């Protein structure tokens, strides 16, 4: 599946080069700019536990998910991953627990030491 493909092909976009956050670009975006810390960011996403016991999709709300980048309002993997993305880009992220919910997890929704996958489409980003 797409998770395995990210294991196999994904670029390690972590600073420590610990394979914590792996990325494949599925559709290239537009322009040169990627978002800065503080930018308001609009996305569509689908997320799941790597083994598929919980699935979550902004498409089910029929509206974008919006967050301020780099403020830790989302898991670290997103702050790192969305920061690499161009407007219009769709990317797959595979995320080790250290960059998601860790040893503690987020029970009952997310177990301890969970690996997460997401598909993310960066719709837009605008200055603070
Ligand atoms: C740990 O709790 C959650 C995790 C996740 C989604 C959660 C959630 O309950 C707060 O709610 C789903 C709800 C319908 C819409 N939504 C998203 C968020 N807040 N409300 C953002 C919450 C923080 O989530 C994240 O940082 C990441 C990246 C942004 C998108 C949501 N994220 C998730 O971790 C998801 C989980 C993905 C794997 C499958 C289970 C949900």
């Amino acid at each position: 599946g797409a998770p395995a493909t990210v294991t196999e092909q994904g670029e390690d976009i972590t600073s420590k080069k610990d394979r914590g956050v792996l990325k494949i670009v599925k559709r290239v975006g537009n322009g040169e700019e990627t978002p800065m810390i503080g930018d308001k960011v609009y996305v569509h996403y689908k997320g799941k536990l790597s083994n598929g016991k919980k699935f979550d999709s902004s498409h089910d709300r029929n509206e974008p998910f919006v967050f301020s980048l780099g403020k830790g309002q989302v898991i670290k993997a997103w702050d790192i991953g969305v920061a690499t993305m161009k407007k219009g880009e769709i990317a797959h992220l595979l995320i080790k627990p250290e960059y998601a919910y860790g040893s503690a997890g987020s029970l009952p929704k997310i177990p301890s030491n969970a690996t997460l996958f997401f598909e993310i489409e960066l719709l837009d980003f605008k200055g603070e």
